[PDB]
């Protein structure tokens, strides 16, 4: 049983303003005109390169679920070339994480949920047949919806298993399927810190050294307070995650099954007024 | 660019139980092993009668629309898995008033905003779909209380009788959704059984082919309901005797818009806190 991916023209996306512009590419948020939703579009900033926003989009479509970003359909003109999906109010986890004068308190019982919704997202991709590996997780790639519900974002670099920012990447990269965990493992120590991996490292090369050198952030009192929730097998998680030897790292469905009874401790309004707290 | 929907082996769904029991099939909450999800399975304790639907849901997929996962295609079982609801039906809120007892208007609003949101987009695809079946019980609500429209067993691609237009009564219309979504749009800023006073179903059957409508006086829909007057235009528009008088679901969005922004963000999350 199929399904196809929508077509949408050019001419249905109102107030197409400029949202987010990186390298490659350009972000931004519109209006359809039919649906009546806020959406947003990523397209291009060619001939090549038309191939490659269609990848991104098959996967998306193909990789649909609860935590990954849900593509509301492409829009495909020799005019205009873009990718239309749903739009999250809440940016980046990135952004929450660090905009600490806008956000001066985010309680744990939403943090704890961010990773698990996190590591539902990217164990449901490895679930697949095939096989889909993210290979780019970043806070900035970890999107934020409405009700503060995670929906993973960015396939760009995911590969069916059959740069810039160097820091949630495992050593030996310097497909493995070890590569996500890694990630998955910082995303973490950076979530329960709300600090950045290695903030004395200057120069992305020192980091790569050090790094490849065993070394990794720092896991003591200032970094990982002991008032954290479950810090002993949060740590414990972490480190296993980023440990040296890929073999040695877990698997996204054992770290699940570490992870389901901590948020089994959280009471289900405290997560409601966690988000609350925020707006 | 296509997508398809996976198979799920039944031995994947841990922790089967049973929630609501129903005249077609038994709609049960269970896990899955290995994605780790809680999910709702629907099955049929005719084949072609549930792979449609689940060919429905799995095509009319959009924010607004009860995500399915997956089939459940086996000789020795047949069902549909979706996305769990924790909050049921629309139905349960509005009238279970005794663990319910208040239903914020923000809420309310942004439910029928919701509600129409959906409808729109199906009745917008290419060709287009009818639900034919919209009621309070179809109405599913997540984590927190945003709108799944469910159960397209009824629908038809265009290529309980409360919610069922008059003409409808001797079986086709386009105008089926609009006359239903009237009907929930009064249910839901009533708290009201429509057709409250009748007891006998054809009776109400007779009341409505002659124009007759649940009770809009004040003792039912209040002068502090929000926007009121426009709103009870829409619910006018919406449930005409004549079909040809009912608006398009575009048409009720943007009027509802101006409606809804009128409502601080805040207060959607204090309302629903409210409730739990
Ligand atoms: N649906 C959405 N709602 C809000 N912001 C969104 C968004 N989709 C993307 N963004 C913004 O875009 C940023 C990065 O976009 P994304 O990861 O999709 O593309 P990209 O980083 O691969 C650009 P490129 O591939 O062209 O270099 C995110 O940090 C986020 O702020
Ligand atoms: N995903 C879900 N999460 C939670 N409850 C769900 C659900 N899907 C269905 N239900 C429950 O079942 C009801 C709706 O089931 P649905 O509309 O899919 O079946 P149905 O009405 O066609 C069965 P029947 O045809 O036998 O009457 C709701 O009242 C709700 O309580
Ligand atoms: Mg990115
Ligand atoms: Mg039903």
């Amino acid at each position: 049983i199929c399904s196809a991916l929508p077509t949408i023209p050019y001419h249905k996306l109102a107030d197409l303003r400029y949202l987010s512009r990186g390298a490659s590419g350009t972000v931004s948020s519109a209006r359809h005109a039919d649906w009546r939703v806020q959406v947003a579009v990523k397209h291009l900033h060619l001939d090549s390169e038309r191939k490659d926003v269609l990848r991104e989009a098959e996967i998306l479509h193909k990789a649909r679920f609860s935590y990954i970003l849900p593509i509301l359909g492409i829009c495909n003109e020799p005019e205009f070339l873009g990718i239309v999906t749903e739009y999250m109010p809440n940016g980046s986890l990135n952004e929450l994480l660090h905009r600490k004068t806008e956000y001066p308190d985010v309680a744990w019982p939403l943090r704890f949920r961010i990773l698990h919704e996190i590591a539902l997202g990217v164990n449901y991709l490895h679930n697949m047949t095939p096989p889909l590996l993210h290979h780019d997780l970043k806070t900035q790639n970890i999107l934020l919806d409405n009700e503060f519900h995670v929906k993973i974002a960015d396939f760009g670099l995911s590969k069916w298993r059959m740069g810039g920012t160097i820091i949630y990447m495992p050593p030996e990269n310097y497909a493995s399927i070890k590569h996500d965990i890694y990630s998955y493992a910082v995303i973490t120590w950076e979530v329960l810190s709300r600090k950045q991996p290695f903030e004395d490292v200057t120069n992305p090369l020192q980091i790569m050294y050090s790094v490849s050198q065993g070394h990794r952030p720092v896991i003591n009192e200032e970094s990982l307070p002991y008032d954290i929730p479950h810090r002993a097998r949060m740590i414990s998680l972490i480190e296993s995650g980023w440990a040296q030897n890929p073999d040695e790292r877990p698997s996204f469905l054992k770290c699940l099954i570490e992870l389901e009874p901590v948020l089994r401790t959280f009471e289900e309004i405290t997560f409601l007024e966690a988000v609350i707290q925020l707006k």
